[PDB]
């Protein structure tokens, strides 16, 4: 069918459909009288994973052979989604199996709709891990994913009146094709038990033992046959367990709950004991792994150079303790050169500043759990204080700041000041981001050790990213300029000489439209909702949080809808403001926005007078496969955070790269963007970070601007009167009451300069053509947002690996 | 290799070879350099169910097309044991899997003992369900084997100081390649609740559901093509379930743990909510199973004629009432109606006459757990005691006596009493056990429904009982007769001409010398057991149970040993006596024997003046694959339960298929076996049914046997003094106690006639030509014991359908 996703040879074709075949009646024991899409699907399923399992036994045989330094990522989230397509996707298998299904009277893409998503991660950070998997793979990198198997991901999000509910997501009820477990891999992980000291050294006692079961899921490359591995534990009791007998065997489960669930808070650090044993479970059954590895290539200093561990945040913070626990207590290496090692292997990337997400863990839950890395992390503190004071003499204040011990209240440890002191790098996810850093929170660090603070600005795959979901798109940029763009992303600046190219401008415009008469027959069959696809698609997908400023989104369109009330026989450009995302279940705020958005709808959507000139559609259950569908079909992308909150963001590179527009404000990776594009053909308003600091010091008062601004006194009025909930007229005098007292991030003081900003992008969207050229101008800038360059930076300034495009033999 | 194992063809060879190397590669994901025998193991069993599916799936159809009656065995209990083995030999495919896994460099035997048992059984009970579905599935019966797929099985025995150790069976830790997950046939089962009387009827409402999915594992016929399935349930959570969210996501294993673990229990009944679970949920669950199979043939005159259900004895009688519900609340027929049904549907088989053993449920727990049964239960009741009154006018005795309700302390329901007003036909599991029913615990049912009342004489299969565990033997008898004999167990009678001839006589004494040798190499191997392989091998395997007298064999031990102290320099025929069994975790009695036993080996295994003369060995985690070792094994089997108390036993009958002798009192089957064999052929000994019952009337004094018996009164004191307990002088006052006080099972009162019978043994077995053709006349009368000849019975008697030695095309 499209050039891009292909060839579709009559022997690969003949070959396919009889695997289907054989699958589908000794895998699945169906014959095709009995059996339903779902079976279908799992044939297709299998018949793929098989064209990868030669390519992953010779992968792990290369690195076995040559040698590699191995990277290990350690995550507790990696938010991966559907993994058929991909794979079809970097096989080149998509046409052959197209054609292969058709022939045998199948359509693919139904199919393909059957697979469920692995929701292994909440958000950004889950979402980084899975791009920078693709992205080490198609690299050619050493590299192995580590992470928790959850039996429940992310919950499944329903609307009912209004609100969201909680239901468990059971993605392996049917089976997963893409594992294979690994029960000979099984380690053991301990727990509680007590410090015994001895002649011989510290020993670690009467501990509870989990085990840990490792279970394998491939990781291909993009064309280049490389097959990594992502290695997930499950936990399992062992079998002496309290061994009523009875009990004995159904108290089995207290053991395995570690794996059981991911908890569901983004961007909010919650201090419960399940949580940490999660953390400590991924990093001692990982640790083990890597050493046991390492020791089939005794002498430690060459561990540096044959290994290293990245931390995704802090979440897997232990390595640190643990790594030297193992090295001094178990090896009996001597404090100092294990030290040495320890931050010579590890390195710690930092997705947040914001206070409430920081990880701070109760002293009397580790003393409990963890008593040993404790002693471990005092002596590492103590070691580290002295450097401290020996560098900064007489600065009593600089030693209590940098403690890794937080005195007060209950004491608790810093994780990341531990990451800080543990690793020879640390980094932020965009350049003002990891300036930020330097300047605020990690000041005192800095000052110490400038030469660890880097910066390695996030990006997305483009395979995922661009070719899967968006293959018009793909093509038609084909068609100019080849194929190479998919691996080189910087590529695409050659469609800088296609911006005044008829042909082109007509072909951009005529996928997007094409998008979006996909996306809004998507929204009727599978949720029964009427949209008008000439409108501009106004989107803000992301989880709900104040930082990110729904509400901002939400002021912004009760403005509109008040002044079509207002004037209603003039003209205005029509949209469907689309908005969604999950809220963490004990966060009240985030489960009003949600009540308030569907308020908004009910309104709005059925006031005859509005027409179908504005439409409010909260997106239901918002999730990486739910992205693939909407982010090709979008007009605006809303990237409006507080500046000086959003990381990087990683949802406004999806956007730029599958010709949306942006409005946003100077935060994160936006500013790199902008800067990328070129501010003109970008939709820039708002605070910056510096306008942000002049508030707080002046002080933050929101009465100032509900005084001056009528537009927005009319729609306080409206929510606190009970406008948009006629039956509880004071259903949201939390959120006014918020906004009027209480805003950490200042969405009055944004209003004016958005709503404004907004008219812009009205009238640039009456101009067809001017709208496309500005859409090619992004579009063809948007190569450094490829997570194969932040992986390359990763590779070349922190891992000390160089990357590979070369491929390994068939 | 040996001619019974099918033809190793150039052709099937080759093509077995292929399919093992892909297992291995797309399955398993290994190579062969990294592959360990599990592995192995894994592949050869994929490649060996491959050919299973073509015919599982073709036997499946052709039931929908013929639409014959089909039979439903429900059962709590499936002691499966090994499937590889098994269905080899049922597929004809064990010599070409020797041969092409030879070539491969492999020793299929070695990857043979891999495999975990399926313990899904506690002993006899469990392990005639899986001898039936063999036999159903050999005579091409439509028969599907129900029950619930525990996680742990029965549990792995320890013995550490000579006590038992109970460990999980986590037999599926590695997986399971015999089943098929059918999570798209999953129900709703329902619990709690309570009942609403509305103008339509009765319904049941605001139930907690818990979700059953279905597993099929295939069972194959012998050499016929047909292969039936055992569908088995697993506890699902639903999803919106609670739905702390954490919390909530960790609850959802109280839904799961109905199916977790297998009570241990064997002839002991628990009353535990937790079971009661256990027995709703299968029997809710095959009902809806069997009433949508019937409908895609409204009508339920015809229900009879089209599904029959028998009851392994009384675990699942709530399909009885559960019939009835869904009948008379969900169909909407007349009670009247619903009942002739139900009766003509239903049969039950009782398994033992024990008081301790029967089901009687407590009111209370029924009326929490299944209010609207307990209703159809009261209700079924009261018809059926108006039934009793009109037919024995005034016997108001008759009435209490024969009530489904039992009053008293607490009231309980007797679940034996629901199961024969339910059922058209009840049946005892041999000759002697199906008159004690008429002639006492069943004795006012019987007056009132003779027609009811049938026999049905256990059996075991000679396909996993002879061909699989003793090919040697099934060899040299098919030499003289043919293979006939495997599918048509009578014929083993023309063994009979053979009686007198010398190169048979050799050739039998060979094959027993070949499998101790064998065994005794198992022993040392496995467990640095050291045994003289030219002794008498003693053996009783069987759970271990006051009425089985374990103790009575333990009495004889000691006195051997300490006629061999008093005479030492006196020839005897040397023994090994081995001993065998599990007991269940409360039962302390059960758990002292086994102690006492392994107290006795200690000072016999290491006296020097007994030399090898006298060995006391205790078995460890006897189980169904350590069943089929040992017993082709045996010289002597011991199967001396009080007369009366052994409903029918059926290692009886493994023992007598595989050359060993019998000692045994006149209880259950073996009253039949010895008719069969001629009782010249047979070691009978002790008190018979009669004269247990004069001893009752008379009073049961153990002083008695005490005073008269010098023997015996120097074991007693042996025993009671610390002679084999030195460190606890009193270890074993309990049984001492027991013994002297509150025997409910004479063990005294045999002792004498049992010494007696045990010479009689020995002088036989100095005459190697003489015990051998005794032993060739055990093994020419066997065939009554085939469990062919039971279900054939139980499909022509009961069932009403005729069995078939036609093969289906291949
Ligand atoms: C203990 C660690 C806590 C921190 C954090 C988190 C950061 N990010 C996102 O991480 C994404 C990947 O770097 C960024 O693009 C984005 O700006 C940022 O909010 C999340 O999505 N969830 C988080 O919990
Ligand atoms: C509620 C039902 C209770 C009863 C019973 C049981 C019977 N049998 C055995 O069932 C075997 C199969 O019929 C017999 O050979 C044997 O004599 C008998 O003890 C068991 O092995 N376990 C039992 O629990």
């Amino acid at each position: 069918q499209i050039s891009v996703r292909g060839l579709a040879g009559v022997e690969n074709v003949t070959e396919l459909k009889k695997n289907f075949n054989r699958h589908l009646h000794f895998t699945l024991v169906k014959d095709r009288n009995v059996a339903t899409p779902r079976d279908y699907y799992f044939a297709l399923a299998h018949t793929v994973r098989d064209h990868l399992v030669g390519r992953w036994i010779r992968t792990q045989q290369h690195y076995y052979e040559k040698d590699p330094k191995r990277i290990y990522y350690l995550s507790l989230e990696f938010y991966m989604g559907r993994t058929l397509q991909n794979t079809m996707v970097n096989l080149a298998l998509e046409n052959a199996c197209d054609e292969a299904t058709y022939q045998l009277g199948l359509d693919m893409e139904e199919l393909e709709e059957i697979e469920e998503d692995a929701g292994l991660g909440n958000g950004g950070l889950g979402r980084l891990a899975a791009c920078f998997l693709d992205s080490m793979a198609t690299l050619g990198l050493a590299a192995y994913g580590y992470g928790i198997r959850y039996e429940f991901g992310i919950f499944n999000q329903k609307i009912c009146g209004g609100w969201q509910m909680e239901e468990a997501d059971d993605w392996l009820r049917y089976g997963n094709p893409w594992e294979k477990a690994r029960p000979e891999f099984t380690l053991p992980v301990h727990f509680y038990g007590r410090v015994e000291h001895t002649s011989q050294g510290a020993k670690w006692v009467d501990t509870q033992v989990v085990l840990a079961m490792p279970y394998d899921t491939p990781v291909p490359g993009y064309r280049n046959n490389v097959v990594n591995t992502m290695r997930l534990w499950s936990a399992k009791a062992p079998n002496d367990f309290n061994l009523g007998y009875i009990q004995a065997v159904l108290d089995r489960n207290l053991a395995e709950n570690i794996s059981r669930v991911l908890y569901p808070n983004d961007n909010f650090f919650e201090g419960k004991e399940l949580r940490l044993k999660q953390e400590y479970f991924v990093v001692a059954a990982t640790l083990q792994d890597i050493i046991r590895r390492f020791k089939s290539s005794t002498n430690f200093d060459a561990f540096p150079d044959k290994v290293a561990i990245q931390l995704n945040d802090t979440h897997p913070s232990l390595a640190i303790p643990e790594l030297m626990r193992v090295l001094v207590d178990l090896e009996r290496l001597d404090w100092d050169k294990a030290w040495e090692v320890t931050v010579k292997t590890c390195a710690y990337t930092n997705h947040t500043v914001l206070p409430e997400a920081l990880e701070r863990w109760p002293v009397h839950l580790l003393e409990t759990l963890l008593p040993r890395h404790l002693q471990i992390i005092y002596e590492i503190n103590q070691r580290f204080l002295n450097r401290v004071a020996a560098a900064f003499p007489g600065d009593v204040d600089r030693l209590r700041r940098m403690s890794l011990v937080e005195e007060g209240a209950v004491k608790r440890i810093n994780m990341a000041h531990l990451c800080i002191a543990g690793s020879h790098a640390v980094n932020g996810v965009a350049r003002i981001h990891s300036e930020i850093l330097k300047k605020t929170i990690f000041k005192d660090f800095y000052e110490l050790e400038p030469h660890k603070f880097q910066n390695k600005t996030n990006g997305i795959t483009p395979r995922r990213w661009l070719v899967l979901c968006n293959p018009g798109l793909a093509e038609i940029i084909a068609e100019r300029i080849g194929e190479e763009y998919i691996s080189d992303l910087d590529q695409l600046r050659k469609l800088l000489s296609y911006v005044d190219d008829e042909a082109f401008i007509r072909d951009v415009a005529k996928v997007k439209q094409e998008n979006k008469l996909k996306f809004a027959a998507y929204l009727e069959r599978e949720y029964k909702v009427h949209i008008n696809p000439n409108s501009l698609f106004d989107v803000q997908v992301k989880r709900i949080h104040e930082y990110k400023r729904q509400l901002l989104n939400c002021l912004h369109v009760i403005t509109l809808y008040n002044r079509i009330k207002k004037e209603p026989n003039k003209f205005v450009v029509p949209r469907t403001v689309m908005i969604g995302g999950k809220a963490a279940p004990g966060y009240h705020m985030a489960k009003m926005i949600i009540k308030l958005i569907t308020a908004i709808g009910d309104v709005v959507n059925h006031d005859p007078v509005v027409g179908d000139r504005l439409r409010v559609i909260f997106l239901e259950n918002y999730r990486v496969s739910l992205a693939e569908k909407v982010i090709p079909a979008a007009d605006l992308s809303e990237q409006i955070s507080t500046a000086g909150t959003e990381a990087s963001g990683t949802g406004n590179m999806k956007f730029m790269l599958n010709g949306a527009l942006t409005i946003g404000t100077m935060d994160g990776a936006n500013v790199e963007m902008a800067e990328e594009a070129g501010e003109e053909n970008f939709f820039i308003f708002g605070m910056r970070v510096e306008d942000v600091d002049r508030l707080d010091q002046r002080g933050y008062n929101a009465q100032e601007y509900y005084d001056r601004i009528p537009e927005l006194r009319q729609i306080i009025e409206q929510l606190s009167s009970g406008f948009f909930s006629p039956k509880q007229p004071d259903l949201f005098k939390d959120i006014v009451n918020m906004l009027m007292h209480h805003d950490r991030f200042k969405v009055f003081a944004d209003y004016e300069e958005y709503v404004k900003c907004q008219e812009r992008v009205s009238a640039l969207y009456k101009n067809p053509r001017e709208w496309t050229r500005m859409v090619i101008r992004n579009i063809a800038t948007s190569g450094k947002f490829s997570s194969d360059r932040t992986i390359a930076q990763y590779a070349r300034e922190i891992w000390g690996v160089e990357p590979s495009r070369q491929r390994l033999p068939a």
